[PDB]
C-alpha cells in the first residue's frame, strides 16, 4: 500500500460543510473544497477556481472569470450560478460570520453569465482576495447538495471540487478519503488517507512507535515534545519543525482588577523567564516571542522594544503602583487588596498546565498570587467570550490571517481580545483605527495605523507574549519530505509524493 497513507487527528473531521464550524476541521475542508484564488507563501494569491478578475476604479466592484472546465466530484458543473449560490448560502447566515470581515462587506453577488461572477463590496476592502482564500467560509459545495435552498441547517454530501472525497467517516473511530480521480487539476500521489481519531498526544506518539500510523503532522499539541526530541534522534524515524507559524501569548483582562492596572501589566511582562519555560516545558522546542506578531509578520517589524526577564524591574514597577508586602507575606497588597490573579486554561491539556505552573511560579517569585483554574473547553471558551478572566492563554492565527484578521476580530465583542481590551480609555480609538486600516490604500496611511494599533496594544501590555511556535511532522522514512502549506491551518496532502 505505497500510495496509501494512515495518520491521525484528535477528532473527527466533522460533517465537511464548507460553511460552517467546529465541529468541522480547517485542514480537512480544504482538501474537499476550493477558493476562487488560493493563498500562497509570499502573501500573495493566484488564480483558482477564478481564472481572472478585475475591479472597478473605487475599488468596490469586483469582476471574476471563472474556469469552464471544473467538475464537483458528483458530475455537475462548478460554473459562476454555482459560485453565486455558494455566496448566498454563506450570507444567509452572515451574523455567524461577523468575525470575518469579508462577510459584513459584501453586498451583492450575482453570475452574469456561465464563466463571469459579480461581487460588489460595501467599501474597497483591501484583504479581499485574501480572505476569499481561507479554508472558510467562502468555498464551493455543489449546490444540490443544499438542505432545502441552504447550507446553514446542513448539507446532503459534502461534495466539493477539490483533490480529495470523504469516503467514509465513523464517529470517534477514523475518517477516510480517496483520491478524486476527476480532478481539475493535479492528482495527489497518495490515492487513500486515513485519519484515527486519538485524543491524547501519547496515545498518538505511541500509535506511530507501534507503526499503527504513518504520520503525524500539527503544531506544538502534536505529541510530547520530550518525545518528539527523542524522535528526532531515532534513525527508525523522520521529524521535521517548522520555521514559526504563530504567536503563543496570554491575554491580561484590562477591565479587571488587578490586571486593569497598566503597572501590574508591565511587571507581569518582565516577571516570566520565557527561555526557561520553552526550555522546561516545551523541550527547547519553540522560540521565545517578545511581541503580538513576530516582526517577520507582515506590517509588524516596528522596533518595539521587549520587556526581557527581569524580576527586580517587575518588583519595582509593583512597589511604585502601590503593591508592596506585608510583614510576614509573599505575596504583595495594595488598599487591603492582595495581588491575585486567575489564570484559566484547559484542564486537561498537559501542555498548557504545565506553562501554567511555571507563569504561577515565575509571578510568585515576584509577589503576584497566580490561581490557576483549569476547566473543561466549553469552559474555557465561555469565559473568552464574555472576559470572565485575569489572564487567559490564546494565541493567534498564522497566515494568511496574520495580523490583518486577527486584528480585525479585535472588534467583535465576543472575542477574548475585545473582553481583554475592554478596560483601555484608547479602545474606541484602537477599533477605529482597525476599521480603517482594512479599507485604506495609501500604503503609507496603512503601515502608520498598522504601527499605531500594534503600538498601543505593545504598550498597554495588553498581551504577555510567550512563544512564535511551529508545525511539526513525525513520519515513516519511506513517506519521504513532508512539504508545509502556505496556510497555517492547511495540510498539504496532495503534495506528498513517496
Ligand atoms: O477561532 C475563533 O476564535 C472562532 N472561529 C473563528 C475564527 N477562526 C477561523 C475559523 O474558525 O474559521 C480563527 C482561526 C484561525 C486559524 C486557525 C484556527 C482558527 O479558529 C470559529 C467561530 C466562528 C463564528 C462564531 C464562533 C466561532
Ligand atoms: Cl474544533
Ligand atoms: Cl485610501
Ligand atoms: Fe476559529
Amino acid at each position: 500500500a505505497p500510495d496509501e497513507i494512515t495518520t491521525a487527528w484528535p477528532v473527527n473531521v466533522g460533517p465537511l460543510n464548507p460553511h460552517l464550524y467546529t465541529p468541522n476541521q480547517m485542514f480537512a475542508q480544504s482538501m474537499v473544497y476550493e477558493p476562487l484564488v488560493k493563498y500562497q507563501a509570499d502573501g500573495s494569491v493566484i488564480p483558482w477556481l477564478a481564472k481572472s478578475w478585475t475591479h472597478s476604479e473605487d475599488g468596490k466592484t469586483w469582476t471574476f472569470t471563472l474556469r469552464d472546465d471544473v467538475k464537483f466530484s458528483n458530475g455537475e458543473p462548478f460554473d459562476a450560478e454555482a459560485a453565486a449560490e455558494n455566496f448566498r448560502a454563506v450570507l444567509d447566515n452572515r451574523q455567524r460570520h461577523a468575525w470575518l470581515e469579508l462577510a459584513n462587506q459584501i453586498v451583492d453577488v450575482k453570475a452574469l453569465s456561465k464563466t463571469e461572477l459579480q461581487i460588489t463590496l460595501k467599501s474597497a476592502y483591501y484583504p479581499f482576495l485574501q480572505e476569499l482564500a481561507l479554508p472558510r467560509p467562502f468555498r464551493f459545495i455543489a449546490p444540490s447538495q443544499f438542505k432545502n435552498h441552504e447550507t446553514m441547517n446542513g448539507i446532503k454530501a459534502p461534495i466539493g471540487t477539490g483533490p480529495w472525497i470523504l469516503q467514509e467517516s465513523k464517529l470517534n473511530q477514523y475518517d477516510v478519503f480517496v483520491r478524486n480521480e476527476n480532478y481539475w487539476g493535479e492528482k495527489p500521489a497518495i490515492k487513500k488517507i486515513t485519519f484515527n481519531v486519538i485524543p491524547d498526544p501519547t496515545t498518538r506518539a505511541v500509535a506511530f512507535e507501534t507503526g499503527d500510523i504513518d504520520l503525524l503532522y500539527g503544531n506544538e499539541g502534536l505529541l510530547p515534545l520530550d518525545t518528539f526530541a527523542r524522535f528526532s534522534q531515532n534513525p527508525a524515524y523522520h521529524t521535521q519543525l517548522s520555521q514559526p507559524i504563530e504567536t503563543v501569548m496570554l491575554a491580561l483582562n484590562t477591565a479587571k482588577a488587578p490586571t486593569n492596572e497598566l503597572a501590574v501589566r508591565e511587571a507581569l511582562n518582565y516577571a516570566v523567564n520565557k527561555k526557561s519555560l520553552i526550555d522546561n516545558a516545551l523541550y527547547g522546542t519553540q522560540q521565545v516571542a517578545d511581541t503580538l506578531f513576530a516582526p517577520s509578520v507582515p506590517y509588524a517589524n516596528l522596533g518595539l522594544k521587549p520587556s526581557q526577564y527581569d524580576p527586580q524591574k517587575a518588583k519595582a514597577l509593583l512597589e511604585k503602583a502601590g503593591w508592596t508586602l506585608p510583614a510576614g507575606k509573599d505575596i504583595r497588597e495594595k488598599n487591603g487588596q492582595p495581588l491575585r490573579i486567575e489564570l484559566s486554561f484547559i484542564g486537561t491539556d498537559a501542555l498548557s498546565k504545565s506553562m501554567a505552573e511555571i507563569i504561577q511560579a515565575d509571578m510568585r517569585q515576584i509577589g503576584a498570587d497566580v490561581s490557576l483554574i483549569g476547566e473543561e473547553e466549553s469552559s474555557i471558551y465561555a469565559r473568552q467570550r464574555d472576559g470572565r478572566f485575569g489572564m487567559i492563554f490564546h494565541r493567534t492565527w498564522g497566515a494568511p490571517y496574520d495580523p490583518h484578521a486577527f486584528l480585525s476580530s479585535m472588534r467583535v465583542p465576543s472575542h477574548a481580545d475585545f473582553q481583554a481590551q475592554q478596560g483601555l480609555a484608547d479602545k474606541p480609538l484602537i477599533d477605529k483605527e482597525i476599521g480603517e486600516v482594512l479599507a485604506t490604500h495609501d500604503e503609507t496611511q496603512r503601515q502608520a495605523l498598522y504601527r499605531d494599533i500594534l503600538t498601543r496594544l505593545h504598550d498597554e501590555a495588553v498581551y504577555l507574549p510567550i512563544s512564535y511556535i511551529s508545525m511539526m511532522v513525525v513520519s515513516k522514512p519511506e513517506l519521504g519530505n513532508i512539504p508545509y502549506a502556505p496556510i497555517a491551518t492547511e495540510i498539504p496532502f496532495e503534495q506528498i509524493k513517496p
